[PDB]
């Protein structure tokens, strides 16, 4: 589905005021959706507009059951990494000044607040006029900056780093023994089950392996007000999928783990109108490149 809200303005002050629309997007196939808060700022005071976009919605993680039958040998999809991307084209007055979270983060919860100060200035801080916070779990992930971003593309990636299998680990992606393999989500060493059935319980892997990441991200982006007053503006949220796998060799079980064997994609594209505080969908696209049952 998609949907935009009508511009709702609320006076900060008698210098501030805010023009808030809401843009939503999804894919059902994929159960990728989108929440889009555009926060326009308009202070009498400061010669740019000022959009604290927060970026909000759900990433299925692409989990996928194995099947209880595999004898000798099993696999499934995890979410091992999410990327949300957000970039800025088409006017070249229009540039990404500032976001949260910055730099990068293991915490279980990230939880940050973004503040505009009269005059133009934003300030990040810890903890929950105008502010806008995010607010999301990633336990046993952690987030990183995308490593190039730049005035134009801000995007951030969140990927599987500690990853606890009853009481043994932490393992990652590439975690590697030399006689059992990657034993990430490997159930025992010498089981008598089936392959289908020799992983960790569902419920004892990382909610963002097995379950749903639900991203909260800000950019704040400026436009100088004597400058063009349209531009593009393209959201994507991604998850990229591992295959873990298992494997009886007639003395052992062993784990493999084959990275980014799949990724799928949600991307939305809008027209702001930096006038008007409005944004119009100017495409949606949906896409995934290699889905398994």
């Amino acid at each position: 589905a998609q949907h935009i809200t009508p511009v709702s303005e609320k006076k900060v002050d008698d210098k501030i005021t805010l023009y808030k629309t809401t843009a939503t997007s999804d894919s059902d196939k994929l159960k990728i959706s989108q929440i889009l808060t555009f926060n326009f700022i308009k202070d009498k005071s400061y010669d740019k507009d000022t959009l604290i976009l927060k970026a909000a919605g759900n990433i299925y993680s692409g989990y996928t059951k194995p099947n209880p039958k595999d004898t000798i040998s099993s696999q499934f999809y995890w979410g091992s990494k999410y990327n949300i991307s957000i970039n800025s084209d088409s006017n070249d007055s229009v540039n990404v000044v500032d976001y949260a979270p910055k730099n990068q983060n293991e915490e279980f919860q990230v939880q940050q607040t973004v503040g505009y100060s009269y005059g133009g200035d934003i300030n990040i801080s810890n903890g929950l006029s105008f502010s806008e916070t995010i607010n999301y779990k990633q336990e046993s992930y952690r987030t990183s900056l995308d490593k190039r971003t730049n005035f134009k593309k801000i995007g951030w990636d969140v990927e599987a780093h500690k990853i606890m299998n009853n009481g043994w680990g932490p393992y990652g992606r590439d975690s590697y023994h030399s006689t059992y393999g990657n034993e990430m989500f490997l159930g025992s060493r010498q089981s008598n089950l089936n392959a289908g059935q020799n992983f960790l319980e569902y419920h004892k892997m990382p909610v963002l392996s097995r379950g749903n990441f639900n991203p909260e991200f800000i950019g704040v982006l400026s436009r100088k007000q004597n400058a063009a007053k349209k531009s593009k503006i393209t959201v994507t949220y991604q998850r990229e999928m591992d295959r873990y796998t298992n494997f009886w060799n007639q003395l052992h079980w062993i784990g493999n783990n084959y990275k980014d064997e799949n990724r799928a994609t949600h991307t939305s594209i809008y027209e702001v109108d930096w006038e008007n505080h409005t944004v119009k969908l100017i495409d949606t696209q949906s896409k995934e490149k290699n889905p398994m049952s």
